[PDB]
């Protein structure tokens, strides 16, 4: 319900106009941070694995609902389509574009 994209190493690089009344961080207090900052800690090895899965293949991977930690330390449930986009050039990643569908 909100989009966000990040590097190759989760960091957030941008956020939509949606996101702040769902987890109620400002984009300037959530940009230049990673994602494993705010995962659950029973979801963050799955979501891990997710993250690995996307930098290999060049293809959407759709996450479990995990619970993602909001300004206030509580927890909403998410579920995200990612996928990367590789620079032809360098082999790196531009960026990873991430759908978030809440719960």
């Amino acid at each position: 319900m909100f989009i966000s994209r990040h590097s190759g190493e989760g960091k957030f690089l941008f956020i939509d106009q949606r996101a702040t009344l769902v987890i109620g961080f400002l984009p300037q207090e959530i940009l230049g941070t990673s994602f494993y900052e705010y995962f659950h800690n029973e979801d963050i090895a799955a979501l891990m694995e997710s993250h690995k899965m996307v930098m290999q293949v060049p293809e959407k991977v759709t996450t479990q609902v995990y619970r993602f930690r909001c300004k206030d330390n509580s927890y909403i449930q998410l579920q995200s389509e990612w996928r990367a986009f590789k620079n032809p050039w360098t082999s790196e990643i531009d960026y990873i574009i991430a759908k978030n569908s809440v719960f």
